[PDB]
């Protein structure tokens, strides 16, 4: 009752191995580049760019300012994914569990997947769409970033 999962997918015109790595190995500089929606991440543990590595999200959404400890479970390079565990966090207020996943297809002639799969804590939770406009604003400057 409680398990959901929304995607988005959106086209780049911005190189794709160098979206991948950005979450992959460099996900302390998308704050850089995104920074109405994210305006922090600071290691907590293990090293970026491995897996089990823990990070701390500064962020917004509509004015407010949240914060998500995330783990890196998963950095795929033959996929270009990278999976995040919340594992603290505001987020968690709302969900027993929430995994974010970016998946970049280059294969084609760019295709960047957001997914987000989650449990709610109980069934008055909304689905968590503004997560989505969320990660397609972030998505939109990162492209915006790597374009000459």
């Amino acid at each position: 009752g409680l398990t959901g999962k929304l995607i988005c997918q959106t086209g780049i015109k911005s190189d794709g191995d160098v979206f991948h790595e950005l979450f992959g190995t460099r996900p302390h500089h998308v704050p850089n580049i995104t920074p109405a929606n994210i305006q922090g991440c600071d290691l907590h543990e293990g090293e970026f760019g491995k897996v089990g590595s823990v990070v701390i999200w500064n962020y917004s959404i509509d004015g407010n300012a949240m914060i998500a400890k995330e783990e890196i479970v998963a950095i795929d390079e033959e996929d270009k994914s990278v999976t995040f565990k919340v594992v603290e966090g505001h987020l968690f207020e709302e969900f027993k569990s929430i995994v974010f996943s970016v998946h970049v297809d280059t294969k084609g002639e760019n295709l960047v997947t957001w997914s987000i799969d989650y449990e709610k804590l109980n069934e008055s939770v909304k689905d968590p769409t503004s997560y989505l406009d969320f990660l397609l604003s972030v998505t939109r400057d990162i492209e915006a970033h790597h374009l000459p």
